[PDB]
């Protein structure tokens, strides 16, 4: 009965982040855990120490402990799967550089998930490109559906709740039907006109130019802000990000944002073959449902050809220098 | 009604692990927290950035956020304060070269503390060292009792808990009644003679050459093995103990270890006038008091005497290099 939760990357700052919290019972409240934690051959020692400081925390809710390099024994049996690693975008590298080395990594664990995970696990990749790379490792397991995958864009919602809050110089819990809609990054939609707050609609409260301009590129680079400030990455607002979405992925919710695979139902007109965010509700039963009926202006739409395009584009490149063919 | 908790580095790896919990309502339950940021001017960029993370988080918890350098602003009104900042350790330093930079410090916050402070409020001292610098804040607050101070032993104490967890196979939950006496580190006692395991005591279950020796070496090694491994600081281990220390403290509880202001009462012989690290229990009213009758074999008393002459020692160079009087 105990959960069996695997963090990849886990000695770099968002798995230390998040292990943490999982371990102390965040994620699955009362339920306690096997952390699985997954490190390059690079931060195996670092990996240590981590575990180490882990035995010092003493907390009770953890059942035990996995940490390996070896994939078959770091994938085996795990319900919940935290894709942070990844390799980083560096100085001198092509978009295709670096959908070729992610491309790699998340190829081999894609199908480390199909063949030693649960069948009924779910996935959230964290590392960039999120989107592309779930796409990746999705197109690696044969044997599972598209309700297991989903890539994070919960922190550019909280980041949206956090800054309507400020804003409105209220409490976060009462902002509510915020999403992002698409791609991760670049080019995701800040979207504000379905959000309220203790109840006023936003939308009617603050400035179409504001919501959709300044707003609106605040969220879009928000990420490098932060960056550029603490010199490090948004670690603890990230890990919080992942850890809340997959909460409400697991125990149920107005909506969260979700990059899933397009349904069949293909909502918005959203074409099938991606991996897409939207506004999303989920069941008790830990089953993700698009929020369908909305009204999007035209800014919104227009916004949705510019995200949509990006990861087409994106997975055309991925199977590109990863020399696919149309049975891919 | 909302707290007011102070976190001194804050922008350095403990305080930013600190934050978050502390945030997200782990320290007070569903109590609303007013987290109080200070850094020096070199770490105030750093600073901005974190409290960019804290706003991306969305923790309904949160009331507010003070984030500063000026002492007087980060100090005020506050219920409890998390001294972490202070001058670290480097090379061609002396001990008293250490003393003189964290004695100026922690005169001023020791100040700060009684000036702008709540009367009531707690202070846990985690910069090293940490039991001289909280005596030397004690001693620069005249209004303020030696119920308002601590010197964190808790990571040691959890490091005890865990390592014995792991020996036995069991969850840290089960094993009760370790302690750390004297100084946070060079000269702490891992006492185990007391501590039980779900129930046999630990004592008679091991052996007396193990714990008292290859298990006690461990424990005072536990720091420096972690930081080989990871590169960086025990960051999440100290503040979690850090976190559970000063929860106890403010909620009650076996038994918990803390650095305390030795009693009049003079507990084992410890002489008054520095801060020691007793087994102690605390009560629901958040009430300290030191567990005071014990078995001690030879081993415990005479690692009793050992950290105390460094306490002493070390209050000693303390006042030496403070250019401080009897009266002081």
């Amino acid at each position: 009965e105990p959960i069996h939760i695997l963090i990849t990357g886990a000695a770099g700052q968002i798995g230390y982040a998040l292990t943490f919290r999982i371990a102390k019972g965040d994620l699955c409240g009362d339920r306690k855990v096997v952390l699985h934690l997954l490190e390059i051959p690079f931060g195996m020692k670092a990996l240590e120490g981590c575990v180490m400081e882990l035995q010092d925390c003493a907390f009770p809710n953890v059942a035990g402990i996995v940490w390996t390099d070896k994939v078959e024994e770091a994938f085996k049996g795990v319900d919940v799967a935290f894709l942070v690693g990844s390799f980083p975008r560096k100085d001198g590298m092509d978009r295709s550089d670096l959908l070729a080395k992610n491309g790699g990594i998340f190829t081999v664990q894609g199908k480390a998930l199909n063949d030693y995970a649960k069948p009924t696990v779910k996935v959230l990749v964290v590392g960039n490109p999120a989107n592309t790379n779930c796409l990746i490792a999705q197109a690696s397991a044969p044997k599972l559906q598209n309700k297991n995958w989903c890539a994070m864009t919960r922190l550019d919602h909280n980041r949206m709740v956090g800054a309507l809050a400020a804003k409105f110089g209220v409490t976060p819990e009462k902002i509510h039907k915020v999403c992002i809609w698409g791609n991760h990054s670049n080019t995701q939609v800040p979207d504000t006109t379905h959000a309220t707050v203790d109840t006023v609609k936003v939308a009617d409260k603050l400035p179409k130019e504001y919501l959709e301009g300044e707003f609106a590129q605040m969220i879009a680079t928000r990420g490098g802000a932060v960056i550029k400030m603490r010199g490090a990455s948004s670690a603890a607002s990230a890990a919080n990000a992942a850890l809340t979405c997959v909460k409400d992925w697991l125990y149920g919710t107005d909506f969260v944002s979700m990059a899933i695979p397009v349904p069949d139902n293909e909502p918005y007109g959203i074409k099938q073959g991606t991996i897409f965010s939207f506004p999303v509700t989920v069941s008790k039963d830990g089953e993700v449902h698009v929020v369908e009926g909305l009204e999007l202006n035209d800014w919104v739409k227009g916004r949705l050809e510019a995200t949509e395009k990006e990861l087409i584009g994106e997975k055309e490149t991925a199977w590109k220098v990863l020399g696919l063919l149309e049975h891919h």
